[PDB]
């Protein structure tokens, strides 16, 4: 009987229910520790380091850690015991040798994984190097690292740590902010409350559960703040010393630093050296501890942060009161993002249209931009959750938004209480964070491309021999981080087979595949009816259900020439004899719809000859477009495509529509389409994409590329105005490219939104293609 006291139970791995008291390392957070928890489990006497005089001491149970002969056996030596008492070196003082196979004690069933999470560790802190952080720098230089890892939006703690744990976007896992209101629960989630403890908020399947469910024992992934870091490390090491039947295989450590200091001093403060040195010392204690247990060439260690840190002060704050008549009616989640809702839930007089109008381009320098959530860049994946308010403000890096001037407080001396913050758009350089992987399963001395934190969950599953729960990572895209345990991915099977049709109120006046379709036809991964259409200058997959191409593919060489639309063809639209009238668009609809016009997927401007230009005016190359959006699209097609062709030694372009009316990041079924061109069956796209591919070695032309590929893509929102672009009264050269850059995307994003699978026929491995598909060109 072990109830009522923590004798024999300190940091017990199996939690205990009421009315017994607890002795695990969250009992402090639940106010449930036994009366003697501090006395027995949180010993501090004599500190955390052996000194020479303690070597061979008689064991004194009051000590924090031990330097007696029995400590290696008991598993509770101070982490420096063997250095001070047994003539050995610190882990950091050794050179690294490649670990080709795990070197674990007999009886280990798999290499353990330890995740070392650091809060607010900006990628660029790594530049301080070994002067400041020798242990971390050793892991980085000796193991596998990326120059940075991209967090999820919002670039805050709870959404990112839970994304690390689940492989899910915040909209999917449900932790969409550090604070949240759920209108179904009618409850608020916050750091400073009990609501956060209720399982109802927390979706997906976090790693500790995936592990447990598949027979891989987990240590705690949460530490009460009153447990000192030294004790967290000593507890992990004690658990690792347990017998085979009880020892966990996966562990996490969390440090609140360097976030706290970054907020107080700014990311460039000289004060920042101190928390970085302290974190490094803690890393050193872990590695020394592993080394003295002979587990330093056994364990896989991940060093990872949740987000970075930006320079932000009191003085750089925009106030809603300067824009809006009645800020009393609303609640604002403020700071480095904005979410607005009515102060009274359901208030029927809440009108987010008029609020957004009053926030749109009101001052020339304005340091935030309002969006209905469905209009945010699709790369953010920040809309499909009832806890995300309809009205969102994207805040400029280095700025805050608040409701009114008095929400900001500065001391009478002029001093602000903070100089750093985070939360901004996840492509912002300052928000990027760190990734290092070190151990037998990670590669040796390998630098990999920057990747997104949604991908890590699959990799952590791989490292532990687990089947991942369904998530938003792309399994195989990070196989190049690993020496072994790689996941062997499979091409998704094509669901619908194309038809290849021959010749069967609008007026006017082969070897295409080889040149224009460079990576094979995209596969359609849902049940539908569509036709492949060849032309001199382009190829398309034409949908009989949506009456427009799902994709249009074409190649523009570096020397290709732009021409104009002859002014005698300005309104030219030609019937397509390959496609019957019932499955075609018509111009009556566009004439009759006074708000809707049309554009073309393959641009007439890039036609190879006058004769070939006629194909560009086919009804099957036409798509519906608001006049405002044509300003953007025509500029992309007339100007930007050749600029890209010129700079990249030609480009292959695949363009097409996206329909995402319910804003879930997935291709809409027919039923979900909410808008049609007036009096017609012609669906109106929510977005238009383009995927622009060339040869990474740009001395080779795009169509004659022997090695890895280079890609950039976007997903442009199909809006009936250009209110998003404050300078849109000006010529397109002054704003359209900035718009496009904001709506940059991964090929994978387009795949979800279209039900298409690209790059199926290349000379590259499928794992490398998956990496390519997950790439995001950030323009930073
Ligand atoms: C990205 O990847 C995903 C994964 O493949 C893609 O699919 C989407 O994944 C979503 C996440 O699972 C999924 O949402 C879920 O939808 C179902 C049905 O509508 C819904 O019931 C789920 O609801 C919960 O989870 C949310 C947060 O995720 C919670 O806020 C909510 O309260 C529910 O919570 C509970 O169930 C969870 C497990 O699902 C538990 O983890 C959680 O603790 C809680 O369980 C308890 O509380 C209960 C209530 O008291 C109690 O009964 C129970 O016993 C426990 O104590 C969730 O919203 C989408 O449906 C899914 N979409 C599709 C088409 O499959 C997504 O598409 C990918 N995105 C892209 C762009 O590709
Ligand atoms: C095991 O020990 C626990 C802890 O003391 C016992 O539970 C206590 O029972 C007494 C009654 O004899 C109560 O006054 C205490 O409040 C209980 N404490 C707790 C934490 O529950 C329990 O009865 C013991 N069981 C056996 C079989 O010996
Ligand atoms: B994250 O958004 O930085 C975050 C969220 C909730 C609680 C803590 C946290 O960061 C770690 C931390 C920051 C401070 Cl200022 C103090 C202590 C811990
Ligand atoms: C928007 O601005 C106009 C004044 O130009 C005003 O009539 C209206 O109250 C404002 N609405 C809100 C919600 O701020
Ligand atoms: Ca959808
Ligand atoms: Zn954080
Ligand atoms: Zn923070």
């Amino acid at each position: 009987n072990t109830s009522g006291s923590c004798k024999g139970r300190c940091f017990e791995l199996q939690e205990v229910g009421p009315p017994d008291c607890r002795c695990d390392n969250l009992c402090k957070s639940y106010s449930s520790c036994c009366h003697d928890f501090d006395e027995l489990c949180l010993k501090t006497a004599r500190g955390w380091e052996c000194t020479k005089d303690r070597c061979g001491e008689v064991r004194n149970e009051e000590n924090a850690c031990h330097c007696s002969e029995d400590c290696l056996s008991r598993g509770d030596c101070c982490t420096n015991y063997q250095v001070v008492c047994k003539g050995e070196s610190h882990w950091v003082d050794d050179d690294c040798e490649e670990i080709r196979v795990p070197e674990c004690p007999a009886g280990f069933v798999r290499p353990p994984l330890i995740i070392f999470s650091v809060d607010g560790f900006r990628a660029s802190y790594m530049k301080k190097g070994s002067k400041v952080m020798p242990n971390i720098e050793k892991l980085r230089s000796c193991g596998t690292h990326a120059p940075y890892m991209r967090p999820v939006y919002p670039t805050k703690t709870f959404p990112n740590l839970y994304t690390l744990a689940t492989g899910l976007y915040p909209e999917s896992h449900g932790i969409v902010g550090n604070s949240m209101y759920d209108p179904v629960f009618d409850a608020t989630f916050h750091l400073r409350g009990r609501e956060k403890f209720n399982h109802r908020w927390w979706g997906g399947q976090p790693l500790w559960i995936t592990a447990t469910k598949q027979g891989v024992r987990a240590g705690t992934f949460f530490w009460s703040v009153s447990i000192p870091h030294e004790r967290r490390i000593l507890t992990i090491l004690q658990w690792l010393s347990l017998p085979d039947n009880e020892r966990p295989s996966v562990y996490a450590f969390y440090s609140e630093q360097p976030d706290f200091s970054g907020h107080k001093y700014g990311p460039f403060g000289p004060e920042m050296t101190n928390p970085l040195r302290e974190i490094d010392k803690t890393v050193g204690q872990l590695m020394d501890g592993l080394k003295q247990l002979k587990l330093h060439r056994c364990v896989n260690v991940i060093f990872v942060g949740d987000h970075g840190m930006e320079d932000v002060t009191c003085d750089r704050t925009e106030f809603l009161s300067n824009y809006l008549t009645n800020v009393d009616d609303i609640t604002l989640v403020p700071g480095t993002l904005g979410r607005i809702r009515p102060k009274i839930p359901n208030n029927l007089k809440y009108d987010p249209k008029a609020i957004i109008a009053n926030l749109t381009c009101k001052k020339p320098d304005q340091h935030f931009k309002p969006y209905m959530k469905q209009h945010l860049p699709k790369r953010l994946h920040y809309a499909n959750n009832r806890r995300i308010e309809d009205l969102h403000l994207l805040v400029e890096r280095r700025w805050h938004v608040a409701r009114k001037p008095l929400d900001v407080y500065k001391k009478p001396s002029g001093k602000c209480f903070f100089q750093g913050d985070h939360g901004f758009d996840n492509k912002v350089n300052s928000m990027q964070t760190v990734f290092v992987g070190y151990g037998p399963t990670f590669k040796y001395r390998t630098k990999v491309p920057p990747f997104e934190n949604i991908e890590l969950y699959n990799v952590m599953c791989d490292l532990l021999g687990l089947k991942p729960a369904p998530n938003n990572g792309t399994h195989g895209s990070l196989n190049h981080l690993l020496r072994t345990n790689t996941f062997r991915p499979t091409l998704p099977e094509e669901v619908s087979r194309p038809n290849y049709p021959g010749i069967m109120g609008c007026t006017c006046d082969g070897s295409t595949e080889e040149r224009h379709l460079l990576y094979g036809r995209p596969a359609v991964l849902y049940r539908t009816s569509y036709d492949i259409l060849y032309h001199t200058d382009f190829e398309s997959g034409y949908s009989e259900i949506f009456l427009m191409p799902l994709w249009t593919s074409y190649t523009i060489s570096k020397q290709a020439e732009v021409s104009s639309i002859p002014e005698h063809l300005t309104n030219c639209v030609r019937p397509d004899v390959r496609v019957s009238p019932g499955f075609s668009q018509n111009c009556l609809a566009y004439k009759n719809d006074k708000q809707m016009s049309y554009g073309f997927l393959f641009p007439p401007y890039l036609s190879s000859s006058p004769e070939a230009k006629y194909d560009a005016f086919l009804v099957t190359n036409m798509v519906p477009m608001y006049p405002a959006f044509k300003r953007v699209w025509t500029y992309f097609q007339r100007v930007l495509v050749k600029k890209y062709a010129s700079e990249r030694n030609g480009v292959n372009v695949i363009s097409g529509p996206i329909f995402d009316y319910n804003y879930n990041g997935l291709r809409d079924i027919e039923d979900e389409i909410k808008q049609y061109v007036e009096g017609s069956s012609i669906p109106v796209p929510t977005h238009y994409y383009s995927i622009i591919t060339s040869c990474l070695d740009f001395t080779q032309p795009a169509d004659k590329c022997d090695g890895p590929l280079s890609v950039s893509s976007f997903i442009l929102p199909h809006r009936p105005d250009n209110d998003e672009s404050c300078n849109s009264s000006e010529d397109e050269s002054k704003w359209v490219e900035e718009l496009m850059k904001m709506h940059t995307a991964r090929v994978r994003d387009i795949e979800h939104l279209t039900g298409l699978d690209f790059y199926r026929k290349t000379s590259r491995s499928y794992s490398e293609i998956l990496t390519l598909k997950t790439y995001l060109h950030t323009y930073e």
